[PDB]
RNA sequence: UUACCAAUGGAACUC
């Protein structure tokens, strides 16, 4: 029911290809044993042994088997299990009929999938499809490209449909015990612990196998030589073991091995790296190469598609393999028709202006006034001795711009820190804030990508002494050329933080609150995870309540985010003097698995929280954002596939089933093709319209003040992330509550 | 920081 007749029209070419079904039925049977046979591979074998009887084709569980013929008799078939060597009865009786195109059908489509994927010579590395032999060397970097594919079968609205995206994983080419060899020969005193360190944390292949280990421990102490125990039942040197297997030389005698998580133990000899190298991410040249060379364009997308293919119609095994359960592929991708919604109205205060095919207000912000600026008169700049120059010009030009945008900005108060230590920057913050009490922003000038000085600044800031930060590098400022666009980003950043309001765009729903959520697990789990909230508490959403709650084991996260509506609800009662009549959910941060648990434990929960203001029954319209969907769509102009416009909105054939979702790409997409954005809708007591629902998904892609353009997520999301990404990452620890009401994470 | 895009299970084990 989600379809919609608003936008205009559009053609668009998926990287989705159909399946056809061509059997009438998979039927499914349930096996019983009659001496409970209690292994797994054992009652696997017992039915291979009357495979034949049953026919070639079948998929098994243990207890549940698909076939494509039907074996409607219910039947018992006499085996033998050779231990206990007594008849054992295979009772296998019909429980159910179902469609080809059926959801539990869908794992062994894809099980029959990776057979063909295998037949195809490619390498399963990790759940996706690699091929080594089509490897991209680098000479430069000693890295490898390997090409591949991740593909499923899947059943969409539409059907069954091959998702297939092309994808390059980077290999490293040198061994990790030449890496060791490299840390042994810097000789440096305590750098085994640097080697640890480097170790930790990412992955490592092993390309005898072509299988990933995650790193878990490096074992000093033990050796090659050293005992494992063995199925075989003696225990065993891995020298041993090793060499019987593959007969390589294990080059030395001394190299340590890696414990993954019995144990199992690897060679650094035969195990490489995985992943880019940091130093490498930091690089602007090999980033830019490596993209360069794995970045497709929507053609090249399209064209690999169409290679891979046809390399499974050329092969007469694959298409063997597939047609056995009734499953062929279509020649060429789906082409669906989606509509571009219409284009918005930014309205600032003295004019409003329609964005043109670019969706970027970047230039038309600086020149008009905001709609709420808040005057700046009493403010302090912490500059280092060596960058006053440069300081001195940010504040001059920073004058200049200041008049357009709507503010009246005085001079600032210098404060000169004598060098670049940590305890005098904090110091001296501290003692001119206790100085004054009406410093409203706190300006500072750091040197290098001094990561440790921020995080100092923005706890001290944050937490210890409440009052909007602002960090600048010198870097940025440094530039000649750059400094009037950088200074009108700066002023519009310290306009948020001092509680002004920079833009707004018509809203068509009446007394709303759009709720949005998001979740920041840390790099490494140990750590506690955060769950930011940023709530509007004015009409024209242009005001926002945020507030944090961190992960704690022993509460469940629904307990406090109770109260956090409820402080919101409050907050938006005396600030409008009514509730909100429509409260809309946007809450991102939730994996494919858990949106039956969203659904049913967490927005159930959610809603008690009503009971508290008396007679309180607001319409509540919950969506589940996600972002890391594999689906590329393209606009299939006349002349070649060209990268999709924005604002396009796909509402059929690649929807699920169970629940009103669409599909929406609102970013401009310089570089390769759109990825869309995907919108679940668990809960609409509104009973709001499809295109009432698309249209206020749309709207708040265009309110993001840190960016003048649309954005990926809604407003309310990516604002919550930004809470809980400094809440959890560089604070550690729950930002003051008087700060809240303003926009300080920005 | 001027700012958005930019880890474990797989057939009819691995130590
Ligand atoms: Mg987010
Ligand atoms: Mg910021």
């Amino acid at each position: 029911v989600k379809q919609g007749s608003k936008g205009t029209p559009q053609s668009l070419g998926l990287n989705l290809v159909k399946i056809q079904c061509h059997n009438e039925a998979v039927y499914q049977y349930h096996v019983t044993f009659s001496p409970n046979v209690e292994c797994k591979s054992m009652r696997f074998g017992m039915l291979k042994d009357h495979q034949a009887v049953t026919g070639n084709v079948t998929a098994f569980d243990g207890s549940i088997l698909y076939l494509p013929v039907k074996l409607q008799q219910v039947l018992e078939l006499k085996s033998q299990r050779k231990t206990d060597s007594a008849e054992i009865s295979i009772k296998i009786q019909m429980t159910k009929i179902l469609e080809p195109c059926s959801d539990l059908c869908i794992p062994f489509y894809n099980v029959v999938f990776r057979r063909v994927m295998k037949l195809l010579d490619m390498k399963l590395v990790g759940r996706n499809f690699y091929d080594p032999t089509s490897a991209m060397v680098l000479q430069q970097h000693r890295l490898q490209i390997w090409p591949g594919y991740a593909a499923s079968i899947r059943r969409t609205d539409g059907g069954l449909f091959l998702l297939a995206d092309v994808s390059h994983k980077v290999i490293r080419n040198d061994c990790v015990l030449d890496v060791m060899h490299a840390i042994y020969q810097q000789n440096k005193e305590h750098f085994q612990d640097e080697c640890t360190k480097l170790l930790v944390g990412n992955i490592v292949i092993t390309r005898y196998n072509n299988r990933t280990y995650r790193i878990d421990d490096v074992d000093w102490n033990k050796t090659p030589k050293d005992s494992f125990t063995m199925s075989d039942g003696k225990e065993i040197t891995f020298l041993e073991y090793y060499s019987k297997n593959y007969g390589i030389t294990v080059k030395e005698e001394d190299q340590p091995l890696l414990i993954h998580r019995g144990e199992i133990l690897l060679l650094p000899e035969l195990s490489f790296m995985t992943g880019i190298p940091e130093k490498m991410k930091k690089d602007f040249r090999a980033m830019k190469d490596l993209a360069q060379q794995i970045n497709l364009s929507p053609k090249q997308h399209h064209s690999a598609l169409e290679c891979l293919l046809q390399r499974i119609a050329k092969n007469e095994a694959a298409t063997n393999e597939l047609m056995r359960w009734g499953l062929r592929l279509q020649k060429d991708v789906h082409k669906i028709e989606g509509r571009v919604l219409p284009m918005e109205r930014i309205n600032l205060k003295n004019t409003s202006f329609i964005t043109s095919q670019e969706l970027n207000w970047v230039k038309e912000v600086t020149r008009d006034p905001s709609i709420l600026t808040i005057p700046m008169h009493f403010w302090a700049l912490f500059y280092p001795k060596r960058a006053m120059d440069q300081a001195r010009e940010l504040v001059n030009m920073l004058e200049k711009i200041a008049g357009p945008i709507g503010m009246r900005m005085s001079p600032p108060a210098w404060v000169e820190l004598k060098d670049d230590r940590i305890e005098t920057y904090v110091r001296t913050i501290q003692s001119t804030l206790g100085a004054e009490g009406k410093i409203q922003m706190v300006v500072c000038i750091i040197m290098g990508p001094r990561d440790d000085l921020y995080g100092a600044i923005k706890k001290l800031c944050c937490v210890q002494s409440p009052v909007p930060s602002q960090v600048v590098n010198v870097r940025t400022i440094g530039q000649p050329t750059r400094l009037r666009s950088v200074a009108q980003k700066i002023l519009l950043q310290i306009n948020c933080k001092l509680g002004g309001e920079l833009w707004g765009v018509d809203i068509p729903l009446k007394q709303l609150m759009v709720i949005g959520m998001d979740v920041y697990h840390d790099p490494s789990r140990g750590m506690r995870s955060v769950v930011g909230f940023v709530a509007s508490i004015n009409l024209t959403l242009t005001k926002w309540y945020s507030r944090v709650v961190f992960q704690m084991p022993h509460q469940e996260i629904v307990d406090s985010l109770k109260l956090c509506l409820v402080g919101s609800l409050k907050k938006f009662y005396e600030v409008n003097h009514c509730l909100p009549e429509k409260i809309v959910v946007y809450r991102d941060g939730v994996s494919d698995g858990q949106l039956k648990t969203v659904a049913n434990y967490e927005i159930p929960q959610l809603q008690k929280c009503f009971e508290a203001f008396e007679n309180y029954q607001p319409k509540m319209v919950v969506f589940v954002v996600q972002k890391k969907i594999s689906t590329n769509l393209y606009l299939a102009a006349p002349q070649n596939f060209v990268t999709p416009t924005p604002g396009t909105v796909v509402d059929h054939t690649i929807t699920s089933c169970e629940w009103v979702d669409f599909y929406l790409l609102a970013h401009h997409v310089r570089q390769g093709c759109g990825i869309p954005t995907h919108y679940v809708c668990v809960l609409n007591t509104a009973n709001l319209s499809p295109d009432h629902m698309q249209r206020l998904t749309f709207k708040l892609c265009h309110m993001y003040w840190n960016w003048p353009g649309t954005i990926r997520v809604p407003a309310p999301c990516k604002y919550a992330h930004k809470l809980a990404f400094l809440s959890g990452h560089i604070l550690h620890h729950e930002p003051a509550i008087q700060l809240c009401e303003n926009l300080f994470f920005l």
